[PDB]
């Protein structure tokens, strides 16, 4: 430690940035975000600093580096291109005691900016003193995929909260087993985003009411089509926090490295169980206090049966969320360059599946884009009927196998090649019907 | 942001704590590994005092407070049991614009000072700021999990050969492209921790010896519908390491925090298409990292393909992040899931304005056992109430709007078929229209907000 981390309160107290350009603004959005008083000296000025002088949100001093605006101040950034001009700031600083940084130099400078992760009150910032400034990025991208958006409110209400957690919890044990669950119980971080006063309040005697080892919640997740990068970050985060998992084939391997592992696993897809057995283990890890998570390819709402495992859980008062995902529509569709609109090409996409009968006539008009979800087997009755209900034999077809994945395949043509194309690839694949297939040999960017 | 963190120079700069007990002591220990000049001024010291002012490490000044010892001091803390003497700390240090910390006030005064994580020189700081200290050690501890112990060699090294990495690559581009494969070179963590110097060399002179891409790129990132949380992991490594965002009206201001402080930002809100083409690709010249950040999933009405046709053609390596659409999201966040058992078969993506000419194929839009979502197509609402009823679909048939959706702005408002067109006015852009029967299973799966 040669750099001493401190975090300090800026709000009404005079800050000086020396410089116009662009560093400068990105330095001046950063002191105004944290309320500094806040002058700026420059020869000259970038548009966007004479609006936030307009704004009323700042002062512009403009002329050479007058040492006397650093009279009443409290930190001094340089940051313009000219190092003779920097040095003349630092120095001016370093006889006042004034913290002082020069986005140029680390060196010669008695403070550096750190990446930050904001979630005020809860602040984390990153550095390495200098040495390695994209190492710092790194961390602060991976600490922005861990932490919640609104964890800052929920930081905001443990405060007045600290009340009650002794009048009801009296050794510090038990007293950090519910900090626990509270900074953890989403249903209370989106209650209070969303400013429900009163699902906040049934979700707070719950919490103080219900016992201890209890954290009984279901989250739907969407695994998206394969790849670990398509995961949404509320998802991330919340198979980060799961009791359970339960999962099925359609979930990829790279999504499972990503959970927990001190966490159970119930495999519930196929080997070589019907949807309600399902429904009975949700429900029943669910009863047990275990914050479950099921976790379902790509989309839970299409065609995942999404719907059915959350009406089974509606009937016994089982908290519950869903994180959606990118069904494998969007993903095969962007993994192989194949836009579901483009142009006039397409007035609508069409997601099907593949009791009760396909209305015919309606896949074959004009003006659309067919995807057909489950569907290799009824692939040869399926140019068949399209061609027998007057769509043109050149439309160009395409299925996409592992799309968004390490192995994924493409094979593409014609309509009239549709029964033959379909026996070269297996399940998991889409069928992609539509004018929109011919745009893949200039957007393919994945092979 | 409630507070700026900033990383102080100690070395050599004098600074003063008032307080002389087991508090006091541990403020000290910190600004004595920082390298300060050090005074602590109290009434009575534990011992821990009197032996590093044996060894010279401080100085002692037994006694009351005394202002003047602040009059070449940098940071302040006031470190005693005594309220009124600490606030008197806290008033001398405002008067002379010094930084002071109030270990008993977090409120009061001007720092706070964070838990830490040394890696040196690798350091993360974490603080809620007095509000919670249990969160603080609750997220400092899971930091402590995720750090390696190497880090600090990789850092250190990367110091060193941070002279070397000047002179030898001319622009910031293959710097950049430098620095990302050295800190993740597995190999080169474990050498530098089995001070394997033979080792370390070799990996760094094959390092150097690359060639390194002098391309540009241009990625389009969907954005999701509004909640930064339905962010993809993939789209957030592109703006946590883009030169260039270009972004438009439909993505929200909790998306744009996620964007890398240091990195430019271009608005194309309310410009046409072929100008967005051309800036695009204007500033994919500068051979910089060019993202266009896209409300929805970029394939799905967002022109996507338009964008990306220029390129393939002037040589522009680029790729595509996909987003979830406000279909997609709407449906999860409104209770109203897409498909259910055979509700629907099938769902229809559709535009709700064509171009000019060209009506919509209402026989076909009409058809049972679909869910029908119309995107843009508020001011169209009466015209396809109208149309749907004339070409078949039943009159009681649920319809919602969900206006803004995934977002904490969120309306939904539902009904049947024939109040489409009034429900449209009570709503405003952006807004999606569903219809079919899945909207009744609203009132079972409603999870997000009554509003
Ligand atoms: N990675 C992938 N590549 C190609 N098709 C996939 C796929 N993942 C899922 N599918 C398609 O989706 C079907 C599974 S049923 C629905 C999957 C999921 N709810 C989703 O939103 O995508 C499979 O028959 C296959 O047609
Ligand atoms: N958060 C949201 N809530 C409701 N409708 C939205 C929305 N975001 C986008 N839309 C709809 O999308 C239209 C723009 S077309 C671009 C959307 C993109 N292709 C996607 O996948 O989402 C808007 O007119 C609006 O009708
Ligand atoms: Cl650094």
């Amino acid at each position: 430690m040669d750099h001493l981390p401190i975090f300090c309160q800026l709000r009404d107290r005079d800050c000086l940035i020396v410089g116009g350009g662009d560093v400068a603004e990105r330095k001046a959005r950063l002191l105004l975000e944290a309320g500094a008083r806040l002058t700026v000296n420059a020869l000259t000025f970038i548009p966007q600093f004479t609006v936030w002088a307009n704004e009323g949100m700042l002062t512009l001093v403009e002329g050479p580096f007058d040492e006397t605006l650093l009279d009443s101040c409290w930190l001094a950034i340089a940051a313009t291109d000219d190092d003779t001009v920097n040095q003349r700031v630092s120095d001016a600083a370093e006889s006042r005691r004034i913290f002082c940084n020069v986005v140029a130099a680390p060196k010669a400078a008695s403070f550096i900016m750190p990446s930050i992760i904001d979630r005020s009150p809860l602040m984390v910032a990153v550095s390495a003193g200098g040495t390695s400034p994209v190492l710092a990025r790194l961390l602060r991208e991976k600490l922005e995929s861990l932490l919640p958006q609104h964890l800052g409110q929920v930081a905001r209400y443990a405060g007045q909260l600290r009340a009650r957690v002794k009048k009801q919890f009296a050794t510090m044990g038990e007293r950090r087993r519910f900090w626990e669950k509270f900074f953890v119980n989403d249903r209370l971080a989106q209650s209070l985003a969303n400013a429900d006063e009163k699902a906040v309040n049934a979700t707070t005697e719950r919490l103080f009411s219900e016992p201890l080892d209890h954290r009984g919640e279901v989250v739907l997740v969407g695994a998206g089509p394969g790849d670990a990068g398509l995961l949404t970050l509320k998802g991330l985060q919340q198979i980060q926090q799961a009791d359970i998992v339960v999962y099925d084939r359609l979930v990829s391997d790279d999504i499972m490295n990503l959970v927990r592992r001190d966490a159970d696993r119930v495999f519930v897809g196929k080997r070589a169980v019907p949807q309600e057995e399902i429904n009975q283990i949700l429900l029943r890890e669910a009863q047990k206090g275990k914050r479950v998570v099921r976790l379902k390819g790509g989309d839970p709402f299409i065609f995942g049966r999404g719907g059915e495992e959350l009406e089974t859980l509606c009937h016994a008062g089982i908290p519950f969320s869903v994180v959606p995902g990118i069904t494998a529509a969007s993903g095969c569709s962007a993994y192989s360059g194949i836009p579901l609109t483009h142009r006039d090409y397409a007035q609508s996409v069409r997601l099907v599946t593949g009791g009760g009968e396909l209305d015919w006539e309606n896949l074959a008009a004009e003006k659309q884009t067919l995807v057909f979800y489950m569907g290799l087997n009824q692939a040869a009755t399926i140019q068949e009927k399209l061609i027998a209900f007057g769509m043109q034999a050149d439309m160009p077809v395409a299925l996409v196998e592992n799309g968004t994945s390490v192995k994924q395949r493409v094979v593409h043509g014609v309509l009239t090649q549709l029964g033959e194309l379909a026996q070269q690839v297996e399940s998991p694949a889409l069928i992609i019907v539509g004018r929109v297939v011919a745009l893949r040999d200039k957007l393919n960017w994945f092979s």
